């Protein structure tokens, strides 16, 4: 039974996914503002945003899981090989 508010509701889950979503959006914004959501991923000087329209939701849900898996796989291999922290390097 809920106690006036909704303690017996998945509010902790809705808040957890909203915080994670807010964090993902904030991270995406940080990458869009600091690297135009491109960060020199290829020849550059022509490529557009690679995450939602450049690659992610442009066609079919395939790019979604593709970016959902490679995004972190690339970000991890990029952070493991390079500093990826503009506070000290590119």
């Amino acid at each position: 039974g809920s106690m006036s508010i909704m303690d017996h509701s998945p509010t902790t889950g809705v808040v957890t996914v909203i915080v994670i979503l807010i964090a993902i959006a904030a991270l995406g914004a940080l990458i869009l503002g600091c690297w135009c959501y491109l960060r020199l991923q290829r020849i550059s000087q022509s490529e557009d945003e690679e995450s939602i329209v450049g690659d992610g939701e442009t066609k079919e849900p395939f790019l979604l899981v593709q970016y959902s898996a490679k995004g972190p796989c690339v970000e991890r291999k990029a952070k493991l090989m390079t500093p990826n922290g503009p506070e000290v390097h590119g």
